[PDB]
């Protein structure tokens, strides 16, 4: 009843292209009021970014429902990722209007990059869906999320070297030295073990689990103590699944360490944030062991933030069976129903609408994008799958003047 597909619905178009050729694309960009596609005039009209992560909401929602129309949403987002493959096993990223794909823009090249990780992992999170109802296309999904992770493992830096800044190690063989890109890979590998397991892919997810909690802070004097940081000093909410990462990949392997380190944010940086009504991003200095705050930036928050946060307090749930983190999990959640600087509603379950960010405490951005539409039914697809987080989140919402 919350999770209403209606406006990501209107998001999508099939296209075909080429010899019957079906595709189909997550149009990016949406604006009040009459949300219709918006394209990004340089770019093109989508992106793997947003097209990985609608098809895993709507495996999802095949998953708990059954329906027809979700598996051929599904089909046809992995038709598109399978599309934007290039010939050297990355992705290239955005197709244009005249669907042409977007080879050369910076944001779009086939080189190691956020739409990879994404795309990887949307086809991973789909694929024993597809095995059960289409042979042909599982067929080449699986070529593809092995043919990727050789391509992957070829390029991989196994060096730990570290670099430096304001005191902080930086792992300089993570991709682009990103906690946050490091996690999304990590997810996705893990993911990939249990269809195949390789020595090279557990070598490959212990790697980057090792540069994820380098970046980690481990300072019980500093007010972020367990936060992952995203790169070099600097964290931000936005995309950071480093925890959740770490409980997925920790469970897959036995790895105590790793659910350790999860756990370490989850208790500590957390309960801070919630405190505190949330950030966008923050820049730290570390003196010995002493971490401190250089500069912090409250505005934008975005759906994107929210995610992240929701997903590893369910898995931590999951795990451990204490109901604080179903608790933090439906508190977070509340930051889509007037829990946030601008006391805004930012996800509006009769239309499926979700804003696109909050960007001062009177500001909202009332557009509605891809992204932050996926993201926050993502997360409420995710709350109402567990019957206590549900009643726990109708509950709160009964209380309050949203519109719903
Ligand atoms: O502008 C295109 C596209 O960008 C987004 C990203 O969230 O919004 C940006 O641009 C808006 C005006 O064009 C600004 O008001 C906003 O602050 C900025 O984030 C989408 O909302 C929009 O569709
Ligand atoms: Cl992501």
């Amino acid at each position: 009843k919350l999770v209403n597909a209606e406006h990501l619905d209107a998001l999508y178009q099939k296209v075909t292209v080429a010899n019957k050729t079906e595709l189909g694309l997550i149009h990016i960009y949406s604006e009040f009021p009459d949300y219709r596609w918006v394209k990004d005039p340089i770019e093109g009209v989508s992106a793997i970014d947003d097209v990985a992560r609608a098809a895993i909401f709507y495996q999802r929602q095949y998953q708990a429902t059954g329906s027809a129309a979700d598996l051929e949403k599904v089909k046809s987002l992995v038709e598109f990722i399978l599309y934007q493959r290039a010939d050297n096993g990355y992705f290239y990223n955005f197709i244009y209007p005249d669907h042409s794909i977007n080879k050369e823009y910076k944001t779009s090249v086939a080189e190691p990059n956020w739409w990879t990780w994404r795309a990887l992992w949307a086809l991973t999170q789909v694929y024993p869906t597809l095995v059960k109802t289409d042979n042909a296309l599982a067929q080449r999904t699986r070529e593809t999320i092995f043919a990727t992770i050789d391509v992957i493992y070829k390029d991989f830096n196994f060096k730990q070297t570290r670099g430096e800044k304001e005191g902080v190690a930086v792992p300089e063989w993570l991709p682009h030295t990103a906690g946050d890109q490091a996690s999304v890979l990590l997810m996705a590998l893990s993911d990939a073990q249990a269809l195949e397991a390789k020595p090279e892919i557990e070598k490959m997810m212990r790697s980057l689990a090792a540069g994820i909690m380098l970046m980690q802070v481990k300072d019980t004097s500093s007010p972020v103590n367990g936060a992952f940081l995203s790169w070099q000093n600097l964290w931000h909410g936005y995309g950071n699944s480093q925890a959740y990462a770490l409980l997925v990949a920790g469970n897959r392997l036995g790895d105590r360490d790793m659910i350790k380190a999860a756990f370490n944010e989850l208790d500590h940086f957390h309960p801070w944030l919630i405190s505190n009504g949330l950030l966008n991003e923050f820049t730290v200095r570390q003196q010995g062991e002493k971490v401190t705050l250089i500069e912090q930036k409250k505005f934008s928050q975005i759906a994107y933030i929210i995610r992240p946060m929701v997903f590893a307090n369910i898995k931590a749930w999951e795990i451990s069976r204490d109901a604080v983190y179903l608790e933090r999990a439906v508190d977070l959640s509340l930051w889509f129903f007037k829990n946030n600087p601008a006391q805004a509603q930012m996800y509006y379950p009769v239309t499926g609408i979700a804003f696109d960010g909050i960007d001062s405490a009177t500001t909202v951005n009332k557009n509605s994008g891809a992204e932050s539409t996926i993201e926050a039914l993502l997360t409420l697809q995710l709350i109402e799958s567990i019957p206590d987080a549900k009643r726990m989140l109708e509950s709160a919402l009964e209380k309050r003047n949203i519109k719903q």
